[PDB]
């Protein structure tokens, strides 16, 4: 149940993992709940960053590993994603 993984900090990762470490599902990068935020789909570099009309894990800001925005009990926060490192 793992079958792609990310190299380095996952900045080049473009798979379809959409769950965080707590088992919550990612919000879409084009969600209306994210108006105000920098790392959405309306970012001018969304294209290059892989932020689009989807809720797949991305690392567009140079963080540790792929992450996404989530809701933890109706609160908007973000979280690292459950993608295995290719180094395990
Ligand atoms: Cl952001």
């Amino acid at each position: 149940g793992n079958s792609d993984c990310y190299f380095g900090n996952g900045s080049a990762y473009r798979g379809t993992h959409s769950l965080t470490e707590s088992g919550a599902s990612c919000l879409p990068w084009n969600s209306m709940i994210l108006i105000g935020k920098v790392y959405t789909a309306q970012n001018p570099s969304a294209q290059a960053l892989g932020l689009g009309k989807h809720n797949y894990c991305r690392n567009p800001d140079g963080d540790a590993k792929p992450w996404c925005h989530v809701l933890k009990n109706r609160r908007l926060t973000w979280e690292y994603c459950d993608v295995p490192s290719c180094s395990t």
